Order: structure tokens, then sequence, then C-alpha cells
């Protein structure tokens, strides 16, 4: 029996395990088919991989001393030290006592008598607690391509996911299939490394530098002097991604201006930051994302010198959503080792086995394909799972029509169940996020052990509101009429007060029953 069982151990699992433990006195057990910590930083270590957010703001606020121990050394963190950071978490705090590694989740069945869940791990184990939170992240199975001839190709071939150790790139033709986050960092890594490289473009995307510089001792001391202050913006910024989040409409000025403040975000580095501390419609306003786009437009032509190929990398979308970050991607294409294949219009049919096929029947011989095809959406991380609830429903059928759920981390059908990150959450930096649910869920949880209670659910109706405010909001912006499954756009600190005044009117749509 447990009080709690933890499903993940990476950012939501470790500190829902530290603040059930430690903070409640629960008796908690975390699981992950990992053999570390770390969640999606254990498993993705592909080359240049880096995190979207700033290095002191990619961490945890609640450890105090942490923070003025933490190592800055960059200004964005790269895999393996945001993986030796987790695991510095899990040591100062021992938490790897309390976490079964090597150790996958079969089946979640909820019982309607005692009111706990029954849990079934892949090695034909269960275990037996009335809470089961749940923290899969964001990322889900890896979305490889359907293409003719996979099983043929006998040279290397990786998906990003499961990228292997001691991979050498020198003397090899290497492929990559996909130009998304992960394919721009791997592409950027890996192409002054090969002897040739060829992008296999399915679609063009917008990318801003991500500007990651080194940290100077002064850059350090300036945070760290200052860091209360740091974290107060982020509970109240939208974002939580530490931005000077704008107000100032993009077409209320001149043009002289707008190319200065374009380029002042250009010269700073970061995705959000072009986005939201320019201007302030531009997510909102179809002539402000047009001017956005025209920026990066003209970028694209500046950098790539052949015309030919800059057309190729720019993108044809009459909406954009948030760009990409990448430390030099551009430039990478005006190499002599480097081709550009829009596969879009020269779709792959088939790779035999030792090239890649196009339409037009040029085979690319390759040493090496890399593929950086994404994952499925969040949703896929609980369809992997058999989790039944109430009449036996499985997680499956209750969104086969979609996710949904009440402030984005309780279901309807599906009682003692807490998601952290889960759908529906809040689009911002994801630690802010992740502290933020496993706060609320916890001192629900301890409302729960001292009022006596022993089954929190929340109603159908509740979630409906909540998928109907989330609709409401997002209707309010370009992200519907572009490449957007669901999310709320309401910002960090709308969504802090929105769950508190759940928390504060008593638990307003979620069911309480006593024993
Ligand atoms: C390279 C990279 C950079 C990123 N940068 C940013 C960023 O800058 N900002 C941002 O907000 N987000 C970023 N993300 C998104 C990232 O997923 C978040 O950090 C996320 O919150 C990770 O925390 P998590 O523990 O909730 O998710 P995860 O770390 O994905 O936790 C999932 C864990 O649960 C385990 N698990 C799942 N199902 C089972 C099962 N059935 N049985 C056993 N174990 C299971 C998995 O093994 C996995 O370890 C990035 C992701 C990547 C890959
Ligand atoms: N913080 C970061 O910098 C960072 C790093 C990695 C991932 N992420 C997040 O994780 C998610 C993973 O995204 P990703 O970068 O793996 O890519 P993605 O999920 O954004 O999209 C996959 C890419 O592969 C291409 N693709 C897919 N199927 C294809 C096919 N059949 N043929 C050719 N091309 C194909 C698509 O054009 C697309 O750009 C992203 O949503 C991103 O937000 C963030």
């Amino acid at each position: 029996d447990f009080d709690a069982i933890i499903i993940g151990a990476g950012f939501g699992g470790l500190y829902s395990l530290k603040k059930l433990r430690d903070d409640f006195n629960l008796k908690v057990r975390a699981f992950d088919r990992a053999t570390e910590v770390g969640g999606t930083w254990f498993w993705n270590q592909y080359p240049g991989a880096l995190s979207d957010s700033e290095t002191h703001l990619y961490c945890y606020s609640w450890d105090k001393e942490l923070l003025q121990e933490m190592e800055i050394k960059r200004k964005y963190i790269s895999q393996p030290d945001v993986l030796a950071y987790l695991k510095r978490v899990a040591d100062k705090h021992d938490l790897r006592k309390d976490i079964q590694f090597e150790t996958g989740i079969r089946s979640a069945y909820f019982d309607e008598e005692n009111s706990f869940w029954n849990v079934t791990t892949e090695n034909d184990e269960k275990f037996t607690a009335r809470f089961l939170i749940t923290a899969l992240g964001p990322l889900a199975a890896p979305n490889l391509p359907k293409i003719k001839g996979i099983e043929t190709f006998k040279g290397e071939l990786h998906h990003t996911s499961r990228w292997p150790k001691d991979v050498t790139f020198s003397g090899k033709r290497v492929g990559v299939i996909g130009t998304g986050s992960t394919g721009v960092q791997v592409i950027t890594a890996i192409a002054s490394q090969v002897k040739h490289l060829t992008v296999f473009q399915r679609s063009a995307q917008y990318s801003v530098p991500i500007g990651n510089v080194v940290m100077s001792e002064t850059d350090v001391a300036k945070i760290k002097e200052n860091y209360d202050q740091i974290w107060e913006n982020v509970w109240n910024s939208a974002l939580g991604y530490g931005l000077n989040e704008s107000t100032l409409p993009t077409m209320s000025v001149s043009a002289e201006e707008r190319d200065k403040i374009f380029e002042k975000a250009w010269q700073e580095g970061g995705g959000f930051r072009f986005m939201f501390e320019t201007f302030g419609d531009i997510a909102v306003d179809e002539t402000a994302n047009i001017e956005a786009q025209n920026f990066i437009k003209k970028k694209i032509s500046e950098i790539v010198k052949d015309p030919f190929v800059a057309k190729k990398l720019t993108p044809t979308d009459l909406y954009a959503c948030r760009p990409l970050c990448d430390s030099g991607y551009y430039e990478i294409f005006n190499r002599d080792n480097v081709s550009l294949e829009d596969v879009k219009a020269n779709p792959i049919v088939e790779i035999k086995e030792d090239c890649v096929v196009t339409a037009d029947g040029v085979e690319h011989k390759l040493d090496m394909l890399i593929c950086a095809t994404g994952f499925d959406a969040v949703d896929g991380s609980y369809k992997r799972i058999d989790i039944r609830g109430k009449d036996g429903i499985s997680i499956k059928d209750h969104w086969k029509d979609g996710p949904n759920s009440y402030l984005g981390m309780m279901v309807s059908n599906f009682p003692n169940m807490f998601m952290v990150f889960g759908p529906n959450g809040p689009l911002a930096n994801s630690p802010p996020i992740i502290e933020t649910q496993v706060r609320w869920i916890a001192d629900l949880i301890g409302y729960a052990e001292d009022h006596q209670i022993n089954q929190i659910e929340a109603t159908k109706d509740a979630v409906d509101n909540w998928t109907n405010t989330c609709s409401d909001i997002a209707n309010k912006t370009l992200f519907a009429k572009a490449k957007c499954v669901y999310l709320y756009m309401g910002g960090l600190k709308e969504y802090r007060n929105q769950i508190s005044e759940v928390s504060n009117n008593n638990y307003k749509g979620c069911l309480l029953k006593q024993s």
C-alpha cells in the first residue's frame, strides 16, 4: 500500500515525490522505465540538445540553496548539464531510494470499493495506492516516418529520441529527415563534422538566433544577487521566460523603429522574445504576424547567399506561430558539403540498402540516416497505459475524441487522478508550470488527509467549462488558423489565479466523497 504512486521520474515526477514524501510525510513510490532520473533529459541525448529557456530559469525555484549553488556556464543549458542538475536534485534530497527504475507501468485500474488504484508494472507486479500522480511529460512515442524500404537500410539508423552512444560523424555521408527544433539542433551540430549532409525538409519553418553565449562570473553574480527577484516576475508573467512581455502594437509605429525592435530581439535571441518581447499583437493581429515573418524572411535572404536555397528555406504559410531557436542554422546551408532537398515537392518514395530515393529518382547515398521526425501528442503518453477508472472505462475511450481535463490536471470518470504537465495546460515555461501544479495537487491531497476524504473526482461539467475557457482564449489568436492537442493560453499568472479560484472556493467542480 502507498498514499501515492508516481509515474515518471523527470521534472514533474521528481518534485511530486519530494512534495508528497518530505513536505507531507506520505508513503510514496515513483516508477520510471528509465534507469536514472531526468525524463526526456535522460532519453534525448542527440547532438545539440538544448533548452528553449535560459539556464537561470530552467530549474527549480523552491530550493534556494540550489539556486545559489547552481552552475550557470552558458545562457542556455545543454542536455548533459540538465541531467547533472536533476541528478544533483536527486542526490541532495535522497529521492532515488523511493524510485524503482527499469520498471514500466502496464495498467492502472481504479478500485471503486476501497477507493484506490491498481497499478500493475510490466514485471507482472502490482501495487495499491489511494492517489496516482501521473508525470509523463509532453513527449510521447517517437513518430517515425512511414517510408518504403526502411528495413533495408544497411547503414546507421537513429531516431533522435533513441540516440545511441559513441556515434562518430567524420568522413560519413549523413542524412537528416525533419526540420523542427530537434532537426535544427542536430543539423547545426553535425554539418561541420560530416563529409556531406543532406537535409530532407518537408516543411520549412521560421527560426531565430538563440544567442547561447558563455556566462561570466559577473553575469552569474548579477543573477544570483537578484534571484528572489527573477522568480517573482515569473509568477507575474504569462510565459515565465523572464521576458519583458510587451503590449505595444506592431503597426502603431514607423517602419524604421519596427525594424529596430525586431533587430534588438534578433541580437539578444530567443523564439519567445522575438514574438512577445518585441510587440504584443504578433499572435493575434494578421498584419502584425506578417511583419514579423518578413523580418525573418529578409534575414534568411541576407544569410543564405544562394537565392534558390534561400527560397527553399523560406516558409510558405500565411500565418506563423512560435518560431524555432538555432545556433547558426541558416548559416549551415552556405557550405560546400550541405544539400537542401525540398521533400514536399520531391518526396521520398523508397530508401534502398545504401541510399534514399526521392520522387525524381535520384538516389541519395547515405552512410547514416538520422530521424528527427518528432513524436505524438501528450494523450499518447496516457493512451499507451491501460488506465481504467469508473465503469472500467479506459483512458483511450474517454479521450477518443481528443483530450480534455479540469485545470489541466484531473479527468472526469478517473477519480484520485492528478496530472502533472497534462493536456489543456498553460503555454509557458515548463518548470514554473510543473511547480505550480505539484503545489496545487499536493495541497489538495493535504486537504484530503485532514478532512478525512478518500475519493476526489472532477465533474464532467467542470472539464467542459475548462475546455470552453480554453477555446475562448484560443480563438482570440491566430493559433487556430496556423500550425497549432489543446492548450490554455491565458498565461501563467492567469492560470495561477484560475486554479486558486478553485482551491479557495472549496474546490468547486470537484466531487468530494467521505468515508
Ligand atoms: C531537448 C529538449 C529541450 C526542451 N526544452 C524545454 C524548454 O526550454 N522549456 C520548456 O518549457 N520545455 C522544454 N522541453 C519539454 C520537456 O518535456 C519539459 O522539460 C518537460 O516538463 C519534462 O518534464 P516531465 O518530467 O514532466 O516530462 P518527462 O521528462 O518526459 O517525464 C516523463 C517520464 O515518465 C516516464 N514514463 C512515461 N510513461 C511511463 C510508464 N508507462 N511506465 C514507466 N515510466 C513511464 C518516462 O520514462 C519519462 O522518463 C524540452 C524537451 C526537450 C526534449
Ligand atoms: N527546447 C527546445 O529547444 C526543444 C528541443 C527539442 C524539442 N522541443 C519540443 O519537442 C517537440 C519535438 O519537436 P521536434 O523538433 O522533434 O520536431 P516537431 O515535433 O516540431 O516536428 C517534427 C519535424 O519533422 C518533420 N517531419 C515529420 N514527418 C516527416 C516526414 N514523413 N517526412 C519528412 N519530414 C517530416 C516535420 O517537418 C517537423 O518539422 C517540439 O514540439 C518542441 O517544442 C523543444
